[PDB]
């Protein structure tokens, strides 16, 4: 295992199929996670956040673009329209104290090049697991039932499209999840249209506060076109 330390450090894992980044984006607060680099499996070492009502980071693993920065043969960017099946797998060991979500962070946007962001596209999270009391942006727009689970739907309207779908009741591990049917979801909302690009498929824990315990592992993502 190694060690990460940096502010953006990262690592490539499963052959360069994944790829995980310490991420501390909101803060100037310490924070390392160490790393195992067939898996790309973490624990968070280290986390001296205290940001307030603000993210302080996301360390997580991806498949994909993340601003430009590719995994190796992920076959994305893709058109929603173009997809057939998105699968995932994850479990989290969670902590009890703290401020912080396991989630996923899925971005999508009108054009194929993201090293700019994602403005005018769309992200949708899936909230398993939290602690500390605190919540998605934007409002509840509905409660719904989907790849079955219960799930409330978030909505809020910023530079892109935010979209947080939170589990009425944390779990602990997906397999297999239908990433497919969040995505369709949105759609029919008008959240996301069929023509965007999906870019990057991440998941793992936005920090408020603490976080040091934290584990990432097994995680998986497949992509099948029509």
């Amino acid at each position: 295992t190694v060690e990460l330390c940096g502010r953006w450090d990262a690592r490539d894992v499963a052959g360069g199929r994944y790829r995980v980044i310490n991420n501390v984006w909101g803060a100037e607060t310490a924070q390392c996670i160490e790393v195992g680099l067939e898996t790309g499996n973490f624990t968070i070492t280290r986390a001296d956040h205290d940001n307030g009502n603000n993210v302080a980071a996301y360390p997580a693993i991806y498949f994909g673009c993340h601003w430009g920065a590719c995994t190796s043969n992920s076959g994305l960017p893709r058109r929603v329209q173009e997809l057939s099946d998105v699968r995932t797998s994850w479990t989290l060991t969670p902590i009890t104290t703290g401020r912080w979500n396991a989630a996923y962070d899925i971005w999508f946007s009108p054009v194929t090049n993201s090293g700019n962001g994602y403005s005018g596209g769309a992200e949708l999270m899936i909230w398993l697991n939290w602690n500390g009391g605190v919540m998605p942006g934007g409002s509840r727009v509905a409660t719904v039932e989907l790849a079955g689970a219960t799930w409330e739907v978030w909505y809020a309207d910023w530079d892109w499209n935010y979209i947080a779908y939170r589990r009425t009741t944390p779990t602990t591990s997906v397999s297999e999840l239908d990433l497919k049917a969040f995505i369709d979801d949105a759609v029919a909302r008008g959240y996301i249209r069929p023509e965007w690009y999906l870019h990057a498929v991440e998941t793992g824990f936005e920090l408020w506060e603490g976080g040091a315990g934290l584990r990432s592992a097994d995680f998986s993502v497949t992509v099948q076109k029509l």
